[PDB]
């Protein structure tokens, strides 16, 4: 008895979105969704560790759903009979029944169509929540993805400005708990139950082993670099599902930034670095002054360049150098300043 | 010499508060509040283990004080000789003499009396802060609370517009420290005293063993729930003394939201987590709009699931299937739709 | 071909800064600043712990560079032949070439001059950047300070009021990861080079062994602690470059709080604690009305008190017994209240 017209949408794997308009002028629509969700093997790092994963549509993070304050999201979650165990999911965008996880419960077999109005603006999580100590375990084990609810006039920079991105990213950022055994290698397993007791262990001291962007170390970065060109508004979706992370693009800049992701609130423009608050997704824009390689990182470093947690942007076009010049080249420190410079020891 | 009315206030224990006006045509009085340190034993898991616990009024937390803007705050600190060491209160609220902590050491047999003006509006932490090492200690064995200061005419969304709670609830958030033996164990002591030594070891290593609301892990679940009713402003205030928090409203948002927790602050809206910065108050307003259960978390879902950090809402009230519905319920994958799920892999 | 007057800077070491005008009728300039990298052993701990360091200028953190808007600033970078391995650095504050890193690099014996425009203001992170996993070890051994980019008209309450600082400090927090022997005991190392691999495996743990305020525990306590007279607006700049910390000023506030660091932001009110996302600068003014010893802490108090990260102001001026009073001193409990307190236990 909702007499909307319904659209369909094909999700897209991330870092990629499906299509979608910033601004629109249709009225509210059923926007019909399917979920699959896929326990399989994956690869997480650059020494080929295997980790027993948990997926909708079978990659780490889940896609990016994209619709517009008033549609309504008819979502169809699957769990085909290959998996082993039950599923569900909690939207943070929705209103009622734990996000949709008390009406999304399916054994593997079945399917489940939930509906829920996207009465609130911005990106927000969405993740696996079965019940009890599966909910961390689905979580980290990769059940969680986005879904992002824009304004129908598109964003706006909270001072009467449009704000409108030529390009959007989805990074979803995972906290990954991989046992190890007592010569410290990680340890394989043959079915997410079997690697279960061993990992509440390592989930339990709150460390991760790995901290990955698009399910494993190395995913954003070479052949799989972000493309952008210079003058390109980017949008990046940061999100996490669990644990904090703060954000940064090396090299750049937020131009603006809704951290705790929700467009109601006006954006922080001109941060170095942002704060995404585990179990949220934000997203920030940046319109691109320099080319060349830029790192998108979690700005603890150790994470960064040591758990896998670092992306890179390929960016063409002509450089700028009255943002920023290389005056002189490496040489010979002179003899002159030797006075001086044994000031600054 | 301060010639103001004298209004005593009788604590209550959390998550319940004190009986309070948000907006009162009151003037300024002298408020007085007694806190009476409390060393005991208290479980703090569902298998029972217990801790040598601190705290003010018996509790952890401490007993929310509410007061309005420009009153003074008179608190009587008690230390009962049947105590073992010095305590005292730093608040967050207060100016000067390390929030009251230079002026209220107390040996056991002891009590002191502090005025402090409320000049600065919000939610505060109030813990104790013996000195040096015992600063830490006392507060993560439960040695914290909070205080509210409301303005005198209430809340405001800080766009000109009255918010009114129909009921409050205070959270706080508690990481503690419990050494274990070498199977893993628990380990029980006689006194805090004899913990001491083996506890400094487990926080110098800023990993909780648990993370717990209203002092032990399923307090605010069962029996416990916090109860509210569809159409009824909430005002949850949430505390974390000593760690950050990254509360979240399972099936529901935060409104209103004053993460840094302070009454001059705009709050966000929308929110679908927020962060409580470890040494800090916050307070989220939301309307229920659903019934049913839902999981109020830190969104580090392990602690959540795993460590205590769960609390429970059971909400009255007739369900809305415009914001949310069970479209279909949990059916036999179909057979029409294999090829198509196939690209979800 | 930049047709600008120079304009040359003498550093100082942290928490001082060197002279510079808030608001200033001064057309933009090249500002000239020198960066020598310094390797060396320091004491980290009030146990005498040493630490094979890496730093800019000397100091943990490097100095407190600061300009205006519309400023290029011109850092002449060197690495002296006594140094052991390479460095560059990374300007949060500048566009393009990853901050300045991939324009910057210089083995021991040169020296490079990079120019930035200071397009963006605020408080930023500078750090060294050489590549893979030698950026965290790098920055997370001393290299690493801050620049503020101040509005030519000085900083403002995001209300179009002026503020002004009467004096300002920086706080650079260090997270140290110090290596220990089977006995727990610090293990001490000849060169950066030889303690790399140690640091490493207790880097990936990312719980640090030390969190320490400009360079080691109890820097800026006893001679070293921070002068301030009561009516002085001081503004606290607390850089982070690896890790979260959540800045308190024990017995103060923060009046106004830039808590991400960029002045094109209105500055949050009356903070009891904030939150510097790790690998970010921020920000705080605070008007001292009380005097006496303030501590000022990050909020993990176990940091605070038992790895290091505790700095004291000394304020000089008169007590207001208006804003906090001891009403009456400790004495013994009296008799007649004992069934009252009991319902406090
Ligand atoms: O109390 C509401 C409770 O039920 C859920 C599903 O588990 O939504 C349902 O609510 C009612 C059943 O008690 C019905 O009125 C409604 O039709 C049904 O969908 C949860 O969302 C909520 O937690
Ligand atoms: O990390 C502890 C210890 O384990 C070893 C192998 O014994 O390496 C493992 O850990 C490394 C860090 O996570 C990984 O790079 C590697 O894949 C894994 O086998 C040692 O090399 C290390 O000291
Ligand atoms: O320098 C102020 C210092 O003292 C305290 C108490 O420990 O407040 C006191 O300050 C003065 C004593 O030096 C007196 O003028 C005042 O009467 C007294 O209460 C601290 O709050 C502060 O740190
Ligand atoms: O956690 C390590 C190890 O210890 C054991 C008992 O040897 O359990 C302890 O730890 C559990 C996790 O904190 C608790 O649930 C329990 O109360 C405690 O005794 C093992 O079961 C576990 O592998
Ligand atoms: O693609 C830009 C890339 O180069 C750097 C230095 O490593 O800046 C340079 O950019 C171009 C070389 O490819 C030149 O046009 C320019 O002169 C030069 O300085 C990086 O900053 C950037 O990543
Ligand atoms: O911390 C583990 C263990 O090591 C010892 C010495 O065996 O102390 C070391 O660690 C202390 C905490 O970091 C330091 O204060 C000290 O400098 C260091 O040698 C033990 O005392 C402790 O139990
Ligand atoms: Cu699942
Ligand atoms: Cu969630
Ligand atoms: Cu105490
Ligand atoms: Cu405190
Ligand atoms: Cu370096
Ligand atoms: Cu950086």
């Amino acid at each position: 008895d909702l007499k909307l017209p319904r659209q369909r949408v094909d999700l897209v794997a991330p870092p990629f979105v499906h299509v979608h308009e910033q601004a629109t002028k249709q009225g509210p629509k059923i926007m019909e969704f399917k979920l699959v969700v896929q326990e399989k093997k994956m690869v997480i790092d650059e020494k080929g560790t295997t980790f027993q994963a948990m997926t909708f549509n079978g990659s780490m993070p889940g896609p990016l759903m994209v619709v517009h304050e008033g549609d309504y999201v008819e979502v169809t979650l699957v769990n085909p009979a290959t998996n082993t165990m039950p599923h569900n999911i909690d939207f943070h965008s929705a209103t009622g029944a734990l996000g949709g996880g008390a009406l999304t419960l399916i054994n593997p077999g079945e399917q489940v169509v939930l509906r829920w109005k996207a009465t609130r603006t911005g990106v927000f999580v969405y993740h696996c929540a079965p019940g009890g100590p599966m909910i961390p375990w689905h979580v980290v084990s990769g059940m969680n993805g986005a879904v992002m609810v824009l304004p129908r006039d598109g964003l706006n920079d909270g001072h009467g400005h449009s704000l409108r991105y030529d390009r959007i990213y989805y990074i979803g950022e995972q906290d990954l708990y991989v046992p190890r055994d007592e010569k410290g290698n990680f340890k394989s397993y043959d079915s997410p139950g079997e690697a279960y007791s061993d990992t509440e262990e390592v989930m339990r001291k709150l460390t991760p082993t790995h901290v990955v962007f698009n399910g494993k170390a190395g995913a954003l970065t070479g052949k799989n670099a972000l493309n952008a060109n210079v003058g390109e508004n980017v949008l990046i979706v940061h999100s996490q599902a669990n644990r904090d992370s703060r954000p940064h693009l090396i090299g750049g800049h937020g131009d603006y930034v809704w951290e705790t992701g929700k467009f109601s609130n006006a954006p922080e423009t001109g941060l170095e670095t942002w704060f995404i608050r585990g179990g949220s997704a934000g997203a920030a824009l940046y319109k691109f002054l320099q080319p060349g390689i830029y790192a998108y990182v979690t700005h603890n470093l150790i994470e960064a360049a040591n758990l896998g947690a670092t992306a890179h942007f390929k960016v063409e076009g002509k450089w700028n150098d009255d943002l920023m010049t290389q005056v002189k080249a490496p040489a010979d420190i002179p003899t002159g300043s030797t006075n001086e410079n044994l000031y600054f020891q």
